[PDB]
């Protein structure tokens, strides 16, 4: 229950639109603190669709609840017709912007240490028997670009197809293994660079096509190994599909390599960050405990 | 590896933030090379120093600044040694502790006062564990991370540079011959907690500091704060004793302080204190996962 903040209207102002989705629209905002004269920079949240108060603080607990380096925790609340949600500001964005942002300069050790910090997160997840269900690059926020972190879990609870597992479009089950479905599809959005899954067909037909055996292409960067644990990913039988415990184990042995499992022109001039500069951006951005990037032997 | 050395084309500075013996303070934005991000930034630009002094060894005294790790003392993150000398430390919103306790004059309750007595002698015993001498502790060089968490800054500068002498925050010895030690450190200690204790008070106010010597040779101190009981007035008097080496120590100041704030209301008379608590665990909470990521009654 000390987890959830329960702020009032008059405690923080909303200054800038930061982007909108399916669920609703964020803010950059402000925190006044009360009695105090300082403007602390957060991020709102504010859904859409205006008794059922219970029914979201109650989830809203369990969003509060988490606590691991790789997922966002729900900081705070405040309930209007809209409800709001507080979290922390992460001003690099979304790692879907930063991928396409970054298309020729994203080096490999990046790319794996990523997919490896998404499978914490995921494995946290799966730990306190939570299932996400709309995991995607875009809801994989930069905190520093050697440090990223799933947000938005639970609030589909309270339709992004090109992402869901068959067995959630035919049949709406979300299970850990159909995560990992979703998992697949955000390593290949990171690993073509921001590209769009399924590029031309209607997400009405998406279902045909899985059915048939057809899956998402072989990045160009990617060798046979990595392919391979995407395509284990899309198993039409979810028993089959990896475990997140699993990907840890195999996306950080391909960090300790990293370039002999993404090939990429300039790999060499596009290393992680010296000591130095890791010391700079956690002083400035990121305190929080964490385990470390994994680094090649 | 803990001093990034900052090109000035990689942070600009914004809007000054105030001036002291030692330089100029900005506001200022970090922009790393290839983001689109803002970070905001402290600045202090500092004054030449009279000691012509070798850029190398400017160097050689800014890694001790940059090598200090403990809660309550602020960190030098980097350096550009520019055309003039600039360093570069986290911002702090709340700014310091004594503009705080003046702007919140009558809702300062016990347990935040004997608190931040606490971390201040923290901060100052991790400091002599380190033979590092402050030279100009004072309310104002003590930074408010939260208003739950101070820290202490500028150490060293003094040192490092050679009006700007703070002759009423000084032990005798150091106004008489120059000499500065850790037992001198004590004695600004014992006048910074009276700052504290006045809400913010000029100390010997009227009083021109050519005669500060000769009032303190006669036996005259600082008096007794109208909340203060004698309990808490006996450690400050301790404090600005003649023999350097008859003054508390700082890891006795922590432990008598310590022991204070688990009886906050027998050692501070405030009126109104039951309602000035220290933050719920919510509260607390959710400024430490805002703002800091890095004793009660
Ligand atoms: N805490 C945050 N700090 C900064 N930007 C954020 C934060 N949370 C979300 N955003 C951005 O806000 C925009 C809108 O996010 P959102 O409303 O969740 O839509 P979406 O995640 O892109 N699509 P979806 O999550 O499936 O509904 C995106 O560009 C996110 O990158
Ligand atoms: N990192 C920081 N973040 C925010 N405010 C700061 C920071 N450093 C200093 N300040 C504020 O800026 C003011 C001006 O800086 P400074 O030159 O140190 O003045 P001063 O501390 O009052 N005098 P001095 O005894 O020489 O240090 C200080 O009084 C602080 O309130
Ligand atoms: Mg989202
Ligand atoms: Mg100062």
């Amino acid at each position: 229950q000390a987890l959830l903040r329960i702020l009032k209207e008059t405690e923080f102002k909303k200054i800038k639109v930061l982007g909108s989705g399916a669920f609703g629209t964020v803010y950059k905002g402000l925190w006044i603190p009360e009695g105090e004269k300082v403007k602390i920079p957060v991020a709102i949240k504010e859904l859409r669709e205006a008794k059922a108060n219970k029914e979201i603080l109650d989830e809203a607990y369990v969003m509060a609840s988490v606590d691991n380096p790789h997922v966002c925790r729900l900081l705070g609340i405040c309930l209007t017709s809209t409800v709001q949600l507080i979290m922390q500001l992460m001003p690099f964005g979304c790692l879907l912007d930063y991928v396409r942002e970054h298309k020729d300069n994203i080096g490999s050790q990046y790319l794996l240490n990523w997919c490896v910090q998404i499978a914490k997160g995921m494995n946290y997840l799966e730990d306190r028997r939570l299932v996400h269900r709309d995991l995607a690059a875009r809801n994989v926020l930069v905190k520093t670009p050697q440090h990223v972190k799933i947000t938005d879990f639970g609030l589909a609870k309270l339709v992004p197809i090109k992402w869901m597992a068959l067995e959630s479009i035919l049949h709406r089950i979300y299970t850990h293994q159909s995560d990992v479905w979703s998992y697949g599809v955000t390593v290949w959005e990171l690993m073509t660079f921001g590209s769009k899954p399924y590029d031309g067909i209607p997400a009405s037909e998406i279902s045909s096509i899985l059915e048939k055996g057809e899956r998402l292409p072989q990045p160009p960067i990617c060798t046979i190994d990595v392919y391979m644990i995407m395509r284990k990913c899309w198993m039409i039988d979810a028993d089959s599909r990896p475990k997140f415990r699993e990907l840890i184990i195999e996306f950080s042995k391909m960090a300790r390599d990293p370039q002999r499992y993404l090939v990429i022109q300039g790999d060499e001039r596009m290393h992680l960050p010296s000591p130095t500069d890791s010391n700079f951006y956690r002083a400035l951005m990121d305190e929080e405990d964490m385990d470390d990037v994994v680094d090649a032997d």
